[PDB]
């Protein structure tokens, strides 16, 4: 599923709406496009029992970014986990 | 917390799945569907915020799927050849 | 827990009498109820587990359908309609 | 089926942890509801007469006693809210 891709967009911290007041910028990586293609018995089955009479997969991240940790402008840092996609994969 | 992201079963002979089976094996197929609308991930809170914000058009959203899968089923077909299907049918449903 | 699950089945399934061929999706309420929302059942839990009361699990919450799906419709062998109100969970919740 | 059944109690057979010598009338809602109401509560009774399949009705509180204020042997004061029935209903 050669559709499903990875996109990078270069954004701070503040864009990301979590209502943080910092200076620190990231690469927020995402996930986008088809899974059209069955990866999976189980998508197989799905597919010809529609053909036959959803649950359909999508392109999601199957592998995240390393943590970023950032300072407040309050003084307090942060953690982000999970916040951005590394790899992208059709599940 | 997305509840209606369910678990349905359905009984079906394993020639009702197209597989190419020539078989009298039977087996209970489940599979999930549903709504995922609220985030659960630090990603799909972004994705949400950045759609808002126009600087993302609502990317993959979060779907109701597979988390986990019913353990591998072994059978021999009416030719006595050996199949096994894995991964076929859902144990558990998730947003993922 | 209390969750929804479905399954699915032919009218015919449900035992009602019912002459026809039609199917459904039929979705049901199940799982525990451990926690105690009001001071009754965190007494009535305190009571079994002390033994104080007998009964099994005497009155305790239960995962019941709060909401129900939208009404079944279908037409019989006979070409007769019929409608099947609140015939199957639309979500759960303990109670 | 599904009834009232009020009992004395001590407050310390509740299992609050508190020590005290006061009372109470502790009622509770008990009993059978085999009686579908509902087409839900038909078909469920149906499917598992048939093996097919889960949770029928249960007699519940649908209504609750007055608060009950009590002493402890301390200086402090406890009341109990919605700790006794008053009314039962299958649901």
């Amino acid at each position: 599923n050669r559709g499903c891709v990875l996109t990078a967009i270069h954004l701070n911290v503040t864009d990301l709406g979590l209502g943080y007041e910092t200076k620190e910028e990231l690469i927020f990586r995402y996930c986008s496009g088809s899974c059209e293609a069955a990866e999976t018995m189980y998508d197989k089955i799905l597919k010809n029992l529609s053909r036959s009479r959803v649950g359909q997969a999508c392109c999601r991240p199957v592998a995240f970014d390393d943590d970023l940790s950032f300072l407040d402008d309050s003084l307090v840092y942060h953690i982000l986990r999970k916040h951005s996609a590394k790899r992208c994969g059709c599940i």
